[PDB]
């Protein structure tokens, strides 16, 4: 599970000068740059500023206001869940270690003890490194449920809700929020109600990931819509929440595992065991990163100024997702590019294979990964044309089967 970021090390070496990394999504700005987000600019001066802060150990479970702030995030201000004091929230290493730390907590006390045969689900196709992490966990039976159908560049929901249907009572499904990874295509809201109908009647655990919270509308309250239409359903369930995204935190590691539980003492019991869980792995979490998330979300005025640093993100992608459809058509690439700007989040599949995709890293320098899937946030008003261009080359010159065209 370690592709994207061997992609970037053979980027950083490449000396060829038209190269582009469309690999990790990982934000540019539009003059490829790395962009620290005005509010963390703000905030991590004022840190540096407070001589009341300590490096005293954090709780092992973490920074409380942290904790609160990203919960409050995910479930909303008003959250039934919240005022009946039946959530929790683990501080993580980023949405990997959320995921982590959940996995090995089910694996543990989940569906029995010790159970490592309940069935995991994971998206066809998903993150790479979610098979991993729960294989690590130790679970032993890991599933697909279908997702994309490449002829249609859609969902297919009636393949994922037969495979729901067919799950057996109690496995693990492990739900993109919003903001597919890979795919870029995520379930409208009428459709997810009838993915948690299927979950409901077969007693399913949703196990959510929610890396890109921001990045599938611009709205923060909108990307959670599922997460809380899960609550309002009356599932207990986990939200593994990263802010490496949409802070553009990556390297300060900040995430948060959320749990909702029927009750307050469900959720005092689960905490407990996280304790374990936590202690063995790393302990206790940093606290860097978690204190500029904290200060920010607790404080309106930052609060605001940081969504509006998550839209001018999202604007831009948007913006990346136009101009390269416009392009590809103006060029007169073979086949549509309406998924282009159909899809949302940070990626775009673009549906090339996998000889078109070695064309672009090797003759053309353009890194992405063997599936097609490109980071649009690293598309730029400057190497738009070469991108488009160098797209259309492949699409042209590389057949999908060398006989019979
Ligand atoms: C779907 C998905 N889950 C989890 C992660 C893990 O993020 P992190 O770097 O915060 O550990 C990523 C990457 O942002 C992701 O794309």
């Amino acid at each position: 599970p370690v592709l994207v970021f061997k992609l970037t090390a053979d980027f950083r070496e490449d000396p060829d000068p038209r190269k582009v990394n469309l690999g990790v999504g990982a934000y540019r700005t539009d003059d490829c740059h790395p962009w620290v987000l005005p509010v963390v600019k703000k905030v991590e001066q004022k840190i540096a500023n407070d001589n009341s802060l300590n490096h005293e150990y954090l709780p092992i479970l973490g920074l409380a206001e942290f904790r609160s702030c990203a919960s409050r995030l995910a479930l909303g201000d008003d959250s039934p869940a919240l005022k009946e004091k039946r959530v929790g929230g683990v501080q993580s290493l980023g949405g990997t270690g959320a995921l982590r730390i959940g996995a090995d907590f089910l694996a543990r006390w989940y569906n029995g003890t010790n159970n490592k045969n309940t069935p995991v689900y994971v998206s066809s196709p998903t993150w790479e490194n979610h098979n991993a992490v729960f294989s690590a966990a130790g679970f032993k039976d890991i599933r697909s449920y279908r997702y994309w159908d490449a002829e249609k560049r859609g969902l297919d929901l009636q393949g994922f809700l037969n495979d729901l249907e067919n799950a057996p009572e109690f496995s693990i499904v492990v739900l993109h929020a919003c903001a597919h990874n890979p795919t870029g295509i995520d379930p409208t809201p009428e459709q997810w109600k009838q993915i948690a109908s299927v979950m409901k009647h077969r007693f399913l655990f949703p196990f959510f990931d929610s890396a890109y919270q921001g990045f599938a509308s611009g709205n923060l309250e909108r990307d959670a819509w599922a997460i809380r239409y899960f609550v309002s359903e009356g599932f207990e369930f986990f939200c593994a929440q990263s802010f490496s995204k949409n802070f553009g935190l990556y390297n300060e590691r900040v995430g948060n595992l959320t749990v909702v539980g029927k009750e307050p003492e469900s959720i005092l019991q689960v905490l407990s065991q996280m304790e374990k869980i936590v202690r063995i792995t790393w302990s206790n979490p940093p606290a860097q990163g978690a204190r500029i998330v904290a200060s920010t979300l607790s404080n309106p005025e930052l609060f605001e100024e940081w969504t509006g640093n998550v839209k001018t993100m999202a604007d831009r992608i948007l913006t990346m997702r136009s101009e390269l459809r416009a392009r590809l058509e103006a060029l007169k690439t073979p086949g549509t590019w309406n998924h282009i700007t159909d899809q949302i989040g940070m990626f775009s599949f673009t549906g090339l294979n996998p000889k078109q995709v070695e064309y672009l890293v090797n003759e053309k320098h353009i890194y992405l990964l063997p599936s097609g899937r490109i980071n649009v946030s690293g598309l730029t008003t400057k190497n738009l044309d070469y991108v488009a261009t160098s797209i259309h080359e492949a699409v042209t010159k590389i057949a999908e089967n060398l006989y019979f065209q």
